[PDB]
């Protein structure tokens, strides 16, 4: 199965799944909702 860690200082962490490459965590800090998570590209 995937992986998904995170709990960094500014907000980050690391993330692993095979359905995708290039994974991790981000920080979003719009105004339409903010919050730090787990998101690949």
């Amino acid at each position: 199965g995937c992986t998904r860690t995170c709990g960094g200082p500014k907000c980050t962490g690391t993330c692993t799944c095979t359905n995708s490459s290039k994974c991790g965590c981000r920080y979003n800090v719009h105004p339409s909702g903010w919050g730090c998570g787990c998101a690949c590209s």
